[PDB]
């Protein structure tokens, strides 16, 4: 019995479910990876070393192979005597096609497939199947059905030396060369002068992370949402959303540790779904998604407005480039360039200022912007959100004013955009009113070393409200 | 030439507002300014509800000042360091406000005032928040305020006839006087967002109570319709007059009851309001036991984990449990769900201190004026206003007598939508197969009781008898 | 059985039930200190306690194995190096130590390793505390004894670890201990030592019960000493001091608390003493008890506990207070004792932390609490941050010229630790500024050149911040 496991997402050996089944009655054991901006691709990277050094620790390894699935897997069914196959369940349009078609090669070479769900809370199918053959399109027609949803099965035991047993994994001198997990540099990226990640990836940092944050939520929240403050836009220790999309933490691990110590805070009470508000709204997208093949686009998208958006690269590309002249909205960008994460409160000033509020692009440019460069953009979430922000499905931010309130120095435009640190706080968010004496000494002048505003704010909103009023 | 500003704190209204009437009288230009600081000395989500209700107050202000060619001047800052500014660079000859009673909003104002005349700028002060002046009431009864509702109604049956409401604000009171604007008037003057002020909004839903003047007359109308055959919010932020209220109500008795001379009962509401103002205006200790002279000293039990399961809803009694998870989610119960909670916090189950209950409503409840709610809880946990004993609100059998199916308790407690009728207020008596068909287990998903009331009431009702046995050989 | 013992806190043998459980069962005994290469005083403090931990394990057949490194490197090539089987530790509480912690039993765990876990750094079970409670710590002194009157009886200190203790245990040695396992010295550590006068505080659990004795023969001496007065003690540093002992652990808190209710029977004839009696070690254990759930307990932002208040970012007047170098003498003496010695009086605390927060430059507590890390030997990460939000009125101004000279009038304390000063009369070395010229040249310090001028205006700048800290608390 020679098992293989094929990670995807489920990049971690805790609530594995698939790979638990898969070794169970296994003499061999290989677990396979098969090979976006640069941040995505490092924080992948990262975590299948994770990966490989935690397989180390139970003497096996981590097998990356360069090519498609469906040439990848025929090869390796003759070469390694294959008997059985496991893979984490994807939910998602494209994913569930390429499943399908490898589900079918390995049934049809005598190979068992082993499929769990692990990457969702529920059944997807199920919740479909509760509402009538059609995913919930609002959130609270979902947490109805969530309500009558069974209670969640425990995770699944951790992969352990005492799980694997005398399950081995065979091995070569040349492993590392053979199959290594690839650099940056091997896949063609320029690294000269990159810094290190402020997301590192994998399994060991999400679960270091997960106890951090259950320990802030109990304790220093009483479970409640507590209020932003002025670092709440800078990377926190406690976030966990890189590592709940690429799979490092379980979802259901963290839904069962939240709800155990909310138990042992709130004595046998049981939590209201708004402790649970992430998850959900993260099952919510996956559930609308996964049977809209087109849930990324307006046209051919049965569920989304068909608005006439503004076709603009120009204005676009300064948008994607932090060039805008607003550095509120500039200052976002280029953290979400430089670090692959930017606060949910600045995705909605950003988004709204592409959009609905200034520029009058469509949500699906926004959409991939933020696919290339955001750590957490799982597909279904992300056009979700741009289709719900933009009006277009699911039935104005100040660029300038809004972050003075919480940030009124503007450190935060200062962290990101050195260009302008010279600029005193009266006019650090709007640098274009600033006299040329003090940009002088800043020595940045506006419409030279920084671009002026690409537009006038209020302008733009009027009319674009105004147009938004009028396709409603 | 002359230039007036109208400071807004309560009386968020344009009808009925005589301060700011008078204010236009004369003036060359009128400003009207909110005053508000943007720094939050607290960590806490939990006022969320007070504050997008004031929000919405404060947008419809400046969407009915936009209908008369006006802003509203939402300002960031503590009035005594903002109003002295604002008197140079405006050129302010006339501040406007309506009469805050409350000693700390007493205190506030005298300063103001004191700054206002230093720098040659008069006051012009109007009550307009409650029915009366409530020194006139206090001077009528020989310089304390009445201490029972019935001697309050003998005083205000004393009193001279209310007041007409002034006149609304309209373009013709406003005529030539102008508010000079500037392009950037919402970057610096504009009504913040929760966002802008740090909430996390992200538990919000629809708002049960828009804020709002618009929305107080529109629920006016409705609440005298459907008594021909709540307005408490809009009330305590000033959307509503209560004068106007109270002209409303003799309106509708005079049509229906086709008299000039309604009874006290009538108008209940307003007068119980009144009578708590009344009592706290000359009281700076009014909202505490310790140092407050109107109110009898009671050794209430400390008990912090059983206050905690009180105020999150975790009593294990769904009738409590719904009422104060309605109270957190939507910042608005009945004045019968408020008596049911009030009984089984102080002299009903608990014996917890009353002040402890005014904060929780402090929190949550959006009408919860400070004098209103040092008053009420006063009053129903038997500290003071003495009139009658109270009844010993059942936390089971209560509800049970107009909502029996427990309908009320499955829309705020959906863990315990599985239990038939039969458990729904008393889900700890089901049998362990129901529980199981319910899928909520007493004591796992759902707690215990937190006490056995029946021996809990029976001790308390004791102590009770034991304060007042101990009041009269006081009083003679 | 190979067992390993692993010293953070409880660096001593006497009362270390984790050590003693580790013992029982093996038949060999390792104790390791995890050192990764803080101020000079307390790396001294440190150091002399490891000394003298290896000292007393020589006494029995055994010494301390010092091990340079991170302890997540470190315990996986242990546990296959020295095939352990039992890994024990004292009860780390606070937030930092517990992820450590937890981190390295899941790290024992993959090797097979039993770990065993005892609480003795505190008198209590801290989450019993808690629970007792309600779930939640409780947030006033007075809401903490009534608690701590109705928990069973605070457990007895364990046993010493002797020879027969130890028993068949043994302690395999190599004749290169020294060279790969020794104490390392202030060099090693990149501390450039020349210069250093002897400490004031002693490290290590010889001293701290020699220490303990002296102690409770002092406090037989007081009148109402079951009523204790830590306020009237003296600005130098204390011979019978404990509070460096009990925080680095070498002073069981539990051994102090059983002697204590043993001198107060012995002295005042009674076994029922008020809780009094126990001051010092209740305000530890309450301070421990509101933390060890908090993480962002030494912060303000996101710290449901903390006021939260607009500090000002003011980096040079921060290292002009953090040096001693405000111009106000009795300021700048108090914190040159901090640095040179490690120890300052309760009331100096208060003197210097008004100063910087409240009361003066208003910069954050969370500045001043850093420093006292740096520099204070009895900085409980606990209990500074603790005392820090309290005395900047974050859950009375004192005057940086008077409340000294109230406290030392004829001002030797400050010509102790500002020699500069020596020179001026007692009229004028509290503000040195006002002396006159010629009076300025006797001294030979001329104000100014030789010491600074004063920072700020006491008078103008508390006023200010009186007047900030009444509209917060409007709120
Ligand atoms: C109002 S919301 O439902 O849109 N929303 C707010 C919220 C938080 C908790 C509850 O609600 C959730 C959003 O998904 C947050 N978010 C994303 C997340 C991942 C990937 C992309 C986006 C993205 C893009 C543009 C705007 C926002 C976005
Ligand atoms: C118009 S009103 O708001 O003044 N009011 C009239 C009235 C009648 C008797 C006393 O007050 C209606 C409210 O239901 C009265 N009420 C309570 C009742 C029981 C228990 C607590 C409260 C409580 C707390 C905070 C604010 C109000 C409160
Ligand atoms: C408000 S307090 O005075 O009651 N207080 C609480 C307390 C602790 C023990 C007994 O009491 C504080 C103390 O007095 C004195 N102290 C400390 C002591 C150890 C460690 C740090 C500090 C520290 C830091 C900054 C200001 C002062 C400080």
């Amino acid at each position: 019995v020679n098992a293989v496991h094929w990670f995807r997402k489920g990049l971690r050996l805790h609530d594995n479910p698939a790979l638990k089944e898969c070794i169970q009655g296994a003499d061999t054991i290989r677990c396979v990876y098969i090979l976006v901006g640069i941040n995505r691709w490092r924080f992948l990277l990262q975590c299948l070393e994770d990966l490989d050094a935690n397989l180390r620790k139970l003497n096996s390894r981590l097998f990356v192979i360069r090519g498609q699935p469906a040439d990848v897997f025929p090869r390796l069914f003759k070469e390694w005597n294959i008997t059985k196959l496991s893979i984490e369940y994807d939910s998602e349009p494209f994913g569930k096609e390429r499943d399908a078609a490898i589900k079918k090669l390995a049934t049809e070479a005598g190979v068992e497939v082993i499929v769990r769900i692990s990457h969702t809370l529920y059944d997807l199918d199920k919740i479909i199947e509760l509402n009538g053959g059609q995913p919930p399109l609002t959130y609270k027609r979902f947490q109805t059905l969530v309500s009558k949803m069974e209670p969640l099965e425990m995770p699944a035991d951790t992969i352990t030396s005492d799980v694997i047993g005398k399950c081995m994994t065979p091995l070569s001198d040349d492993h590392d060369e053979k199959y290594g997990v690839p650099s940056l540099e091997e896949l063609g990226f320029d690294t000269d002068g990159l810094s290190s990640a402020v997301w590192p990836g994998g399994e060991t940092e999400a679960l270091t992370r997960l106890e951090r944050h259950l320990e802030r939520k109990a304790w220093v929240a009483n479970f409640e949402r507590p209020r932003m403050n002025a670092n709440s836009l800078l990377a926190s220790p406690t976030g966990l959303s890189p590592y709940l999309r690429f799979g490092c933490l379980s979802c259901r691990l963290f839904y069962f540790k939240l709800t155990d110590l909310y138990k042992k805070v709130k004595k046998n009470s049981s939590p209201p779904l708004s402790l649970y508000g992430q998850l959900l709204w993260r099952e919510f997208f996956y559930t609308a998604a996964t049977n809209n093949p087109r849930f990324d686009k307006m046209e051919g998208n049965p569920i989304c407005v068909q608005i006439p958006w503004d076709k603009n690269p120009e204005a676009l590309a300064k948008w994607a480039e932090g060039r805008t002249g607003f550095p509120w909205i500039d200052a976002i960008m280029t953290q979400l360039r430089q670090e692959g994460w930017i606060h949910h409160l600045a995705r909605h000033a950003v988004a709204c200022f592409l959009t609905r509020g200034d520029l009058w692009i469509s949500w699906e440019e926004g959409m991939k912007v933020f696919e290339e460069l955001l750590l957490d953009a799982d597909w279904s979430i992300n056009a979700g959100s741009w289709m719900w922000l933009s009006c277009s499905s699911f039935f104005c931010y100040c660029p300038v004013g809004f972050g003075r309130r919480t940030d009124p120095n503007g450190d935060y435009i200062r962290r990101y955009l050195p260009v302008l640190r010279g600029f005193p706080a009266k006019y650090i968010y709007d640098p274009w009113n600033a006299p040329e004496g003090i940009q002088k000494v800043a020595k940045c002048l506006i419409g030279v070393n920084y671009p002026k505003p690409m537009v006038n704010h209020a302008e733009a909103s009027r009319l674009n409200i105004e147009r938004m009023k009028q396709i409603y």
